[PDB]
This record gives structure tokens, C-alpha cells and sequence, in this order.
């Protein structure tokens, strides 16, 4: 029962960037309290979220690694409507960053978050499917990027959740075009639709990919907020399939 939306009503049925209510029920808004929306994540069970490890590194005097300073908003659609019927608010109980995560190269940039109380599944709150470690997202496959991200010049993000597409491209392309290190845990992508870039994610937000079955699987996790794709350069995102056993061993999922 993972990844099957409810697509309440219709509203947008011919395109657009604004997401519809209930169209991404696994998208989570993470607030470091006193600052509002800071990161994204994805629901995989009543108790566990997937996010990015670099969201939880202490900067300034604020301890982003401290779980007690975080609140997860699930089923949230408009960041000025935190109060709204489907919204669920949960405190964080534990953060499990990946043991091999490197704060400089953002390699192995994935984290597991435990809710203090279970989420309640609804029309607006539903889990996404996790791919097996052998699940392949081939070059050219379209994947959805969603969030409340800033512009690359930052640049307030939109109040209404935004959606856009990217496509998988060859790993060699990002190797020969970007100066940063591209590791096997990262996927190379190009812009597909939107949007003038894929910067609507969110760091720790999910990459949603509609599979042949029709259930939506999470192909990856957003790393750098401005590692987003655009007309002249590709973007890099964190893969998820090679982490499946590690997620399940740590969560039961």
C-alpha cells in the first residue's frame, strides 16, 4: 500500500508547476523551530522518514543535529496554511545519518528520521515505495522533483508546493562537466519540465518516479539545494536503491 495517491478532485489536469492537494502525500516539510521550513523529507512508514544527512549538521549556534529542534509537517500544501484540515504535525525522536556521510563532498547524503508519534495515513498523508537495490532507473527516465525551494539566487520559495520533472542522463556527463566529485551514490540528471531549473526541491526531498506498475517509487534524494538542473549544466542527486537494505535494517521498512 505504498505510493498510490488519491488525486483529490482535478484542479490542474493540463499541466502547471503548482502541485495539487493530495498529489504528493509523502512530501514532508521539516522546520527547525524558530525558522520555518528548512528541509524536505519523505514518508516511508507510519514512523520513519527519509531525508538528507547534511540537513542535520550544526551550523551557527543552532544545533541542526539535535532532533528535539525539529518539527515535521505532513500532508502540508501551503506553507501559510499550517493550520488546514489534512495537516499533521509530528516531533522528531531520532536522527540516523548515514555512517559514511562526508560533510565536504556530500557523499552518502541520506538520513533516517523517527517520528515521536506515528503519522496517520489519510487522503493527504501516504507513504512512497522504496526501490530494491537492483531497481534500475535508466537514462532518459523522467522523475518528479517537488518542494518549496528557493531560487538559485535565493529568492523566496513559493508558498504552494511546486512540482517539476528531470530526466536521468549518463553519469559520464556530470563527470566531464562538473568540477565537483561525482560518486557512485549520485545520479546525473538533466532538466525536463517546469520551471527554469529544478531548484524547487528542498534538500532531503524525494525524487518521485512513476513506474510501469503505476505505483510511485522514490528514485533518490535531493542533495545540494542548488545542485539543480538547468539549460546549460546538469544536476546531481543522491541515489536511493543502494541504501535499501540499510534503511530496512535500521527501520524495519
Amino acid at each position: 500500500a505504498c505510493g498510490l495517491r488519491s488525486f483529490t478532485r482535478q484542479a490542474a489536469v493540463v499541466g502547471g508547476t503548482d502541485a495539487d492537494e493530495g498529489e504528493w502525500p509523502w512530501q514532508v516539510s521539516l522546520h527547525a523551530l524558530g525558522q520555518g521550513h528548512i528541509c524536505g523529507a519523505s514518508l516511508i512508514s507510519p514512523n520513519w522518514l527519509v531525508s538528507a544527512a547534511h540537513c542535520y549538521i550544526d551550523d551557527r549556534g543552532f544545533r541542526y543535529s539535535d532532533p528535539t529542534q525539529w518539527t515535521a509537517f505532513l500532508g502540508l500544501h501551503d506553507q501559510s496554511q499550517r493550520s488546514a484540515p489534512g495537516v499533521q504535525e509530528r516531533r522528531l525522536k531520532r536522527i540516523i545519518s548515514h555512517p559514511f556521510f562526508n560533510d565536504f563532498t556530500f557523499d552518502y547524503d541520506i538520513a533516517l528520521l523517527e517520528l515521536e508519534k506515528p503519522a496517520e495515513y489519510s487522503s493527504m498523508v501516504r507513504p512512497i515505495c522504496l526501490p530494491d537495490a537492483s531497481h534500475v532507473f535508466p537514462a532518459g527516465k523522467a522523475i518528479w522533483v517537488t518542494g518549496w525551494g528557493h531560487t538559485q539566487y535565493g529568492g523566496t520559495g513559493a508558498l504552494i508546493l511546486q512540482k517539476g520533472e528531470i530526466r536521468v542522463i549518463q553519469q559520464t556527463t556530470c563527470e566531464n562537466l562538473l568540477p565537483q566529485q561525482i560518486t557512485p551514490r549520485m545520479m546525473c540528471v538533466g532538466f525536463l519540465s517546469g520551471g527554469v531549473d529544478s531548484c524547487q526541491g528542498d534538500a532531503g526531498g524525494p525524487l518521485s518516479s512513476v513506474e510501469a506498475d503505476g505505483r510511485i517509487f522514490q528514485a533518490g534524494v535531493v542533495s545540494w539545494g542548488d545542485g539543480c538542473a538547468q539549460r546549460n549544466k546538469p544536476g546531481v542527486y543522491t541515489r536511493l536503491p543502494l541504501f535499501r537494505d540499510w534503511i530496512k535494517e535500521n527501520t524495519g521498512v
